[PDB]
């Protein structure tokens, strides 16, 4: 369908089985999303959001932290913790849940 290529501004970001299946993506902006254990476990997956902005305002789940940031490699040292104040790379924010 006539969508925007990811949506035009082109963020790089490091992927980690988010919005790309490996790798590093060039997308809308980085947003970061960790996958709460809750009994599974904690999952963080980082990258271009490319077109999905549902990942920068919440989808229904509630307890996953979806970051954005519209810097190049931002998702390259982030928090995916949101929890508690753990011992993260480069914490932007007091990880709170």
């Amino acid at each position: 369908d006539p969508v925007k290529p990811s949506r035009g501004p082109l963020v790089t970001c490091t992927c980690e089985s988010p919005h790309c299946k490996g790798p590093t993506c060039r997308g809308a902006w980085c947003t970061v999303v960790l996958v709460r254990e809750e009994g599974r476990h904690p999952q963080e997956h980082r990258g271009c959001g490319n077109l999905h902005r549902e990942l920068c305002r919440g989808r229904p789940t509630e307890f996953v932290n979806h970051y954005c940031c519209d810097s190049h490699l931002c998702n390259h040292n982030v928090s995916l913790v949101l929890e508690a104040t753990q011992p993260p790379s480069e914490q932007p924010g007091t990880d709170g849940q």
